[PDB]
C-alpha cells in the first residue's frame, strides 16, 4: 500500500482488539507504526508478526511514559504523523448506585486524560508534519447506554474534545477527528459477555442491535482511521460512526 | 404560581447567574427550593430575598457537603422532587498547550464529579416522589469552542451522562433531562469579558454570536427548568438548547 | 390560565389527535384558538366543548383554504401569535419498492407544503405580533424507521426548513422551532396499528419502544407548544424532543 | 487503483463540479464509471478524457431518462454496485416571502425525488451485487442557513430519506450512506457568487467559515465517496460531513 507511505503513526492500545486492527490497517497503507500498550504480550508479538511496526511498553495513565513513548517514536524515526487514541476500557455493566466517583475519576484518566496527554505531547510535531489525530470514542457516548453512566460520561468527553481541538489546532494546519465505533468484536466484547449470565445470548443480542445483523470488526474500524489520515483532508472535528446502524430506528399512554 | 407547588429542589450554585434564575423560577412557579453554593454572598441574600427559598452552604466538590446537603434538604421539607445540577465553571480561554492535566482534573471535579455526586446522593429520594434531574451542560458541548478544552470536554461528559442515567432510571420514573445554555449574561461572563483585551468588543461579539442578536438571560434558563421538571412528563435524556440560535447556520479551495 | 393571554393560535389538524391535544393547551393557557381541520366531525365538536376556541374547515394542501383561514383568523381576533403547523399523516408501512414518485409527492404536500404555505401566509402578521412558529415535525425524521421511506423524508424536510426559517426570520424577532414527538397514541396510532397482522402486539412493541414504557399523550406534545410558545423566548430553530426516551440506547463479526 | 476494481458505479450529475470529481475518484479506484448529467458538454468530454468512464444522457427528474440509464448501464456493463444520487441545485438566495410553492416542488424533483427514483430503480441490481447507495446531501441540511428555505428543506429530506433507506435495504445487505459536503468550490459556488453585490467578498467570506480557512474541492468529497463504497462495510445510515469544521463553535441580554 502507498496511501499514507512515508508516514508515523502512533496506536495506543494496540497490542489487541480494535487497536491492533487500526495498527494492520496502517502497516498495509505503507505507513510505519509503533504500538503503544501497556501490556507485552498482544503488541509484542505484533511487532514481530508486522514489518514497519513495532512495539513499546507504555501505560496512557503515566505521563512519564507517554513522554517516552514520543521521544522514542522521535528518535527512532524521525517524524510523527498521526497519533490514533485508542486505549480505553468498558466496564462491567454498573447500575449508577454501584459506581463510585473513584471508579468514574479512574476511567476519566484512561479513557479521557490519557488521550489527552498523548495528544498534548505529540501536537508540536504533527504541526511540523500537517499531521492529525483520530480518537477512538464510541457510539454510547452520543445515544446513551444502560448501566454505564462512566463509560458513557467518559466518550461523550473524547467526542466534545475532538471538536474543541480540532478548532483550536485547525490554524495550524492539524485535523482532528473521532470515530465512534458501535459493538466491534473484540477481546474486550468476549469478556464482558463471559461475566453474563447466558454469555451466548448476550453475543446474539450484541449482533442483532445493529440492522446489518453482525457485529464489526477491527479491520472496518482500522479503513475508517486510514481513510481519516490519509484521504480526509476536508475533515475535522467530525464523529465518524462505524456501528452498523445501531442508532438508527427504534428498538397504552399511562 | 402553582404549576410545580408542593415540590422541593435543590439548585447547585444558585447564588448568582444562571443558578439564581432557576431559583427565582421555581419559586415563582411554587416550589421550595434550597439554594446550595459554595460562596456565601449572593444565596443568603437570596434566601432573605425569596419566601420559599433556603441557603444551605456547600461546596459539590465535597461529597461531606453534598451528603449534608441531601439530609438536610430532606430534614427540613421532608421530600425531593428536582436537582438541578447547575454549579460549574469556565476557566479562562486557555490555548490546548497551556492547559494542564491537573486543571482538566480540577474542572471535571467541578463540572462533572459535582453533578454525579449530587445526583447519586438524591436519587434514593427521587425515585420515592418519581422526582426528575436537570443538568445545566453547555452548546459548546456539542459543536466545540476555541482555546476550551477542559471545559467543553466536561460539557461533552455532562451531556452524554445524561442520556445514560435516563437509561438507568427511567425504569424507576424517574426522569434525567439537560439544558445546554449558550451565551448567558451571567457574572461568569462579565468575569470572562473583562480579562479580555477590549472586554466591550467581547461582548458585542458574544451579543452578535446569536440569531437573535443578544444574550440570553438566566430567568429563560429557569423558564427551561420548569418546563422540564413539571410539564414534561414524557421528555426524558432531551438535551433543551437554550442558545438564541447560535448552533444554526455558518459564522479559494486550496 | 394566563401564560398566553391575549394571545391568538392557529393549530392545523387540530380536530383530534395530537392536534386536539395542542388546542387543548392553549385555551387552557388563556389563548384563543382557531381549529384548522380538513374534517368538521372532531373539530366541530371541540369548538363546542371550548369557550375560546372556533372552528375553521381548511385543508392545508388548497392554498386559497389558509389564504381564507388567515385572513378569517385576522378579520375574527385582530392579531395571530403563534402558527402550529400539526396537520400530517404517516402511510401505513411500504417497503420502498411499493412506494411511488406520487404518493411521495403528495405526502409531501400535506407533511411539508401545507406547513410552508401556512407559515408564509402567516409570517406578516407574526412579525407584526413578535409571534413564533411551532412545526410538528417526528423523531424518526432524525434517525430513520423501516417501512417509511417517505414519511422520514418529509419529517426530515420540516426539521431542517425549521432551522433555515428560524436564522430568517430571527432579525425580524420571530422565532420558529419543532417539536418531534416519538411514539404518541392517537387515533393515528391506532388506526396504523389496526392494519397490522397482530395489532394488540403493534400496540405493545409501541410502548415498550420508549424507556419510559408507555407512549406519549397530545396533552404532553399540547405542554411542550405552549411552552415554546410562551417561555421560550430565547429558543429559535431547536427540535424539542417528546419521545419518552426512544432515541436513547441500543435496541459474531461476519 | 484496486480499491474498487470490477465495480460499476452511475453518477448523477457527474460532468462537473461535485460529480466529476467522484466520477475521478472512482475511475482511480478501478471502477467503470457511468456519468448521467442532463448536459452534454461536461460529460462528455469527461467520457474522452477518462478510460473507464462513459456519459449517458439523463435527466433524474425525467422517470424514462431514469429507466433507460439503468437499463443501459446493466446493458453495457452487466452489474451494478454503486449509485452515487450528486445532481442536485442550490437556487440563489431567497428570502421565505420570495419563495414560491411551485419552486419549492421543482427543488424538490431535483434534490429529493431523482435521488429517490434513481434510487429505487436501481435497488434491484444494487441486491445482486451486495451493492450501496451514496447521497450527496449538504450540511445546510442539518444546521440551516439563511435565504435558502427550499434548498435547506430538500437535503434535509435527503439525509433523512438515507437513513430509513439504510433500515430498509440493511437485510439486503445494501448499505445507504450518504456525505454532507460544506462549502465546495464548484462551478454552482462560483455561479451563486457572481450574483451577489461583492462576488469577491462572498468568496472570501466562503473560504473564511471553515475553521480549516478554504473551501473544499471535489477530489476530497469523491476521496468520501469511494471510502463509503469500498472500505466502510459496517457503515449504514451515516452523514458523512466533508465540511472543514464549519459545523463548530460560534460564528446585553435584550
Ligand atoms: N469493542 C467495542 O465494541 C467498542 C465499541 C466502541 C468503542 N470502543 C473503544 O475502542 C477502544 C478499544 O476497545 P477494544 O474493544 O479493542 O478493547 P480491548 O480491551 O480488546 O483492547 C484495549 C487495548 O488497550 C490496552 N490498554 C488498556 N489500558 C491501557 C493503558 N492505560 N495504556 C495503554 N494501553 C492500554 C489493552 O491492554 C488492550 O491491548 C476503547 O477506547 C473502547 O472504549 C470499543
Ligand atoms: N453563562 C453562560 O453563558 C453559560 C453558558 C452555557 C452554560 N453555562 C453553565 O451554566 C452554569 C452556571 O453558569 P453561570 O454563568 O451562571 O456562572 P456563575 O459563575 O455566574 O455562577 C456559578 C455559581 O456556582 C457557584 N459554584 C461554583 N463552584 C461551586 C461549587 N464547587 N459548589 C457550589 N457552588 C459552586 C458559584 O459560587 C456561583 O454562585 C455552569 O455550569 C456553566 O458551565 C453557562
Ligand atoms: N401519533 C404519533 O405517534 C406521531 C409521532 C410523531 C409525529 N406525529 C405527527 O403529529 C401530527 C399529528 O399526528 P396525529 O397522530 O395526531 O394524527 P391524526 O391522524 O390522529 O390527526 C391528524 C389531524 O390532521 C387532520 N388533517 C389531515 N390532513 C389535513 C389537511 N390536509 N388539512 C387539514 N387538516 C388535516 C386530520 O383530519 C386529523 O384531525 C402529524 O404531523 C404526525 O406526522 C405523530
Ligand atoms: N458546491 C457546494 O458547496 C455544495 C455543498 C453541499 C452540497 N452540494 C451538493 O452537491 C451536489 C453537486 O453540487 P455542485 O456544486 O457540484 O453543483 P454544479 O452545479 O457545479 O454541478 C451539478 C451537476 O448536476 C447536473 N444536473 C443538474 N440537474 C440535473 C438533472 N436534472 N439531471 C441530471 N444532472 C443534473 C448539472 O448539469 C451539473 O453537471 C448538489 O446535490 C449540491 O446540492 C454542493
Ligand atoms: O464493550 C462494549 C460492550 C460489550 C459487551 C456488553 C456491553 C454492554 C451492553 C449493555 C449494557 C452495558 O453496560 C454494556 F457494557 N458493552 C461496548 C458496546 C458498545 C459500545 F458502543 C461500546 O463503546 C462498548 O465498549
Ligand atoms: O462563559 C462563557 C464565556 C463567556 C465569555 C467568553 C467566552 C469564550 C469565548 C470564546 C472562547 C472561549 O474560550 C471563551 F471562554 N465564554 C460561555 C460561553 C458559551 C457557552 F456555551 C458556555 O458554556 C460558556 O460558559
Ligand atoms: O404514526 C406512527 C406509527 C403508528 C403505528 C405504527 C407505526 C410504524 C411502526 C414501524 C414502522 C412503520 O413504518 C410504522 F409506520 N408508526 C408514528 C410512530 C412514530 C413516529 F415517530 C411517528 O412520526 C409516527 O407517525
Ligand atoms: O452552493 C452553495 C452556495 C454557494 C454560494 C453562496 C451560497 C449561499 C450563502 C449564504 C446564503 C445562501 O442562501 C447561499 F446560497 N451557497 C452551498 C453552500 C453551502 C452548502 F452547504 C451547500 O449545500 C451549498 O449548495
Ligand atoms: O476475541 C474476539 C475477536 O477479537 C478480535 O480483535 C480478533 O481480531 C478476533 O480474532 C477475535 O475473534
Ligand atoms: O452580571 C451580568 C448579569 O448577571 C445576571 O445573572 C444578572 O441577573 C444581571 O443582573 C447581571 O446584569
Ligand atoms: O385513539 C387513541 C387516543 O387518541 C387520543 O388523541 C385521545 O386523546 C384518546 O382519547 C384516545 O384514546
Ligand atoms: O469553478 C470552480 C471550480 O470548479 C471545480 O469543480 C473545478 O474542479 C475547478 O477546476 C474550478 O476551479
Ligand atoms: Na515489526
Ligand atoms: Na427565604
Ligand atoms: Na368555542
Ligand atoms: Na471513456
Amino acid at each position: 500500500g502507498t496511501r499514507y507511505a512515508g508516514k508515523v503513526v502512533v496506536v495506543t492500545g494496540g497490542g489487541r482488539g480494535i487497536g491492533a486492527g487500526i495498527v494492520r490497517a496502517f502497516v498495509n497503507s505503507g505507513a510505519r507504526v509503533v504500538i503503544c500498550d501497556k501490556d507485552e504480550s498482544g503488541g509484542r508479538a505484533l511487532e514481530q508478526e508486522l514489518p514497519g511496526a513495532v512495539f513499546i511498553l507504555c501505560d496512557v495513565t503515566q505521563e512519564d511514559d507517554v513522554k517516552t513513548l514520543v521521544s522514542e517514536t522521535i528518535r527512532r524515526f524521525g517524524r510523527l504523523d498521526c497519533v490514533v487514541n485508542n486505549a480505553g476500557h468498558h466496564p462491567p455493566p454498573q447500575r449508577p448506585e454501584e459506581t463510585s466517583a473513584q471508579g468514574f475519576r479512574q476511567l476519566l484518566e484512561l479513557n479521557l486524560l490519557g488521550t489527552y496527554t498523548l495528544t498534548k505531547l505529540a501536537l508540536p510535531y504533527l504541526r511540523k508534519s500537517q499531521g492529525n489525530v483520530i480518537n477512538i470514542s464510541s457510539l454510547v457516548g452520543a445515544i446513551g447506554q444502560a448501566q454505564a453512566v462512566p463509560y458513557v460520561a467518559t466518550k461523550g468527553a473524547v467526542t466534545a474534545m475532538t471538536k474543541a481541538l480540532a478548532l483550536d489546532e485547525s490554524p495550524y494546519g492539524v485535523r482532528v477527528n473521532c470515530i465512534s465505533p458501535g459493538n466491534i468484536w473484540t477481546p474486550l466484547w468476549e469478556e464482558l459477555a463471559a461475566l453474563m449470565p447466558d454469555p451466548r445470548a448476550t453475543i446474539r443480542e450484541g449482533m442483532l442491535a445493529q440492522p446489518l445483523g453482525r457485529m464489526g470488526q477491527p479491520a472496518e474500524v482500522g479503513a475508517a482511521a486510514v481513510f481519516l489520515a490519509s484521504e480526509a483532508n476536508f475533515c475535522t472535528g467530525i464523529e465518524l460512526l462505524v456501528t452498523g446502524g445501531a442508532e438508527l430506528g427504534y428498538g397504552p399512554s399511562g
